[PDB]
């Protein structure tokens, strides 16, 4: 069984991370852009590009209304069906607080999951300096997505302002918030990809995100002593998040290294991970063993359960 995974953005923003991630490389892993702008599609580097609301827009934006935006989706379900079709799981990123993203993305989102594809969002909430009327939007919108995918993960972009100073460019600073979808992509996809002396495969996934809500996706890698908390502790910590680790119940836990890997070492992650819960975690715990890998080790933590 080798997992499909497809990678959808719906609206500027999600295909936005799209056209960045793919320069950035992601093999095995299908791009699909979804857009009522057919400007800012014609520009998408996705393979699989859909155009929506062409007879509600006549080619341009959404105009800050989520509900072209949904209908736009919904009169073009066909269409997102096909290019979802086949897929085990799916990652709807958007930006929420628009028209297109705020009411196409939960619609897409729901085709995803009725085409029994397990189903991951990772929107964002507008800066404060966009006003009031556009956080309401946003809510609305993640409330949409909240009920329409197994697992979601809000990324506020206030948090952004918390990781930058005066001088950091504006696309530096998107480029870390694409590292949260990017990196837990690839975490899924090398754990389904290579065979783990205590071995997680994709059915460890699906129990660990179905219809669960809020969740978390993080990895870390460090080096020298100490690497098993430093590596855990940044799967875990993230600046950016809504949702933080403390309050899970439920957490899939892979610890990859080479073949100095303790045993010792490895519990000494676990107790992080359930010590940074405060809760009594259900946890699913996989090791593989990379012997290119020397003195470095990596923790990748999926948590839900919140
Ligand atoms: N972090 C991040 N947020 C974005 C980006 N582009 C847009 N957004 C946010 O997403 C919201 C909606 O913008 P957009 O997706 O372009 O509108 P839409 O295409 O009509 O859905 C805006 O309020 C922005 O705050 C991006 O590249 N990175
Ligand atoms: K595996």
């Amino acid at each position: 069984h080798m997992a499909t995974l497809k990678v959808i953005g719906v609206g500027g923003g999600g295909n936005n991370a799209v056209n960045r991630m793919i320069d950035h490389g992601m093999n095995n892993v299908e791009f699909i852009a979804i857009n009522t702008d057919g400007q800012a599609l014609n520009l998408s580097k996705a393979e699989s590009k859909i155009q929506i609301g062409e007879k509600l827009t006549r080619g341009l934006g959404a105009g800050a209304n989520p509900e072209i935006g949904k209908k736009a989706a919904e009169e073009s379900r066909e269409q997102i069906e096909d290019a979802i079709q086949g897929a085990d799981m799916v990652f709807v990123t958007s930006g929420m607080g628009g028209g297109t993203g705020t009411g196409a993305a939960p619609v897409v989102a729901k085709i995803a999951k009725e085409m029994g594809a397990l189903t991951v969002g990772v929107v964002t909430r507008p800066f404060s300096f966009e006003g009031r009327k556009r956080q309401t939007q946003a809510a609305a919108g993640v409330e949409a997505m909240k009920a329409a995918v197994d697992t979601l993960i809000v990324i506020p972009n206030d948090r952004l302002l918390d990781i930058v100073d005066k001088s950091t460019p504006m696309m530096e600073a998107f480029k870390e918030a694409d590292n949260v979808l990017r990196q837990g992509v690839q975490g899924i996809s090398d754990l389904i990809a290579v065979s783990g002396e205590v071995n997680l495969d994709f059915a460890d996934v699906k129990t660990i995100m179905s219809n669960q809500g809020s969740a978390l996706m993080g990895i870390g890698v460090s080096s020298g002593e100490n690497r098993a908390v430093e590596a855990a502790k940044k799967a875990i910590s993230s600046p950016l998040l809504e949702t933080s680790i403390v309050g899970a119940q439920g957490v899939l836990m892979n610890i990859t290294g080479g073949e100095s890997l303790s045993l010792f070492e490895a519990q000494e992650a676990a107790d992080i991970v359930q010590d940074a819960a405060d809760e009594d975690v259900n946890m699913i715990f996989g090791t593989v063993i990379n012997p290119e890998l020397q003195d470095e080790i990596v923790v990748t933590v999926i948590a839900t359960g919140f």
